[PDB]
């Protein structure tokens, strides 16, 4: 469980990547496709695109990027309490889209990263501790439903 404390620390940072949602969300999948090339392969959508230079030019990525920033805001301020959020994703990511439990670890980690690179005043090591355990939470809580389906492995 998260503290008030520590729950203050993730919204704090996560305010400010509200300030620029597009940029941020097209820096995390373009970090997540270059250092998990694996990753890349289960969008339909984006597997053209083999460059750096190419996905930054992406305006469908970016689109993407922003769906994927405002549906983790939405499950961020909700501080725990995320069960009507996270019960349609953890479902379409494990029946329709086929996403394994691995990958949701790896776009923490560019989450982390990326939140590193542009706060790095706001986002100390406290932040960073404090966002690496909500963002367990969050897989926690979706492993448990994949596992339900079938789906954890
Ligand atoms: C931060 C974690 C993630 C969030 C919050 C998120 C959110 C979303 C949202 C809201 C959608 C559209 C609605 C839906 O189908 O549920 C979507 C679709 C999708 N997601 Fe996730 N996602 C996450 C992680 C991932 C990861 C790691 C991958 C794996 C490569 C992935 C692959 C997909 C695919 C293939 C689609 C459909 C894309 C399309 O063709 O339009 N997602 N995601």
């Amino acid at each position: 469980v998260l503290s008030e404390g520590e729950w203050q620390l993730v919204l704090h940072v996560w305010a400010k990547v509200e300030a620029d949602v597009a940029g941020h969300g097209q820096d995390i999948l373009i970090r997540l496709f270059k250092s998990h090339p694996e990753t890349l392969e289960k969008f339909d959508r984006f597997k053209h695109l083999k460059t750096e230079a190419e996905m930054k030019a992406s305006e469908d990525l970016k689109k993407h990027g922003v769906t994927v920033l405002t549906a983790l805001g939405a499950i961020l301020k909700k501080k725990g309490h995320h069960e009507a959020e996270l019960k349609p994703l953890a479902q379409s990511h494990a029946t329709k889209h086929k996403i394994p439990i691995k990958y949701l670890e790896f776009i923490s980690e560019a989450i982390i990263h990326v939140l590193h690179s542009r706060h790095p005043g706001d986002f100390g090591a406290d932040a960073q501790g404090a966002m690496n355990k909500a963002l367990e939470l969050f897989r926690k809580d979706i492993a448990a439903k994949y596992k339900e389906l079938g789906y954890q492995g």
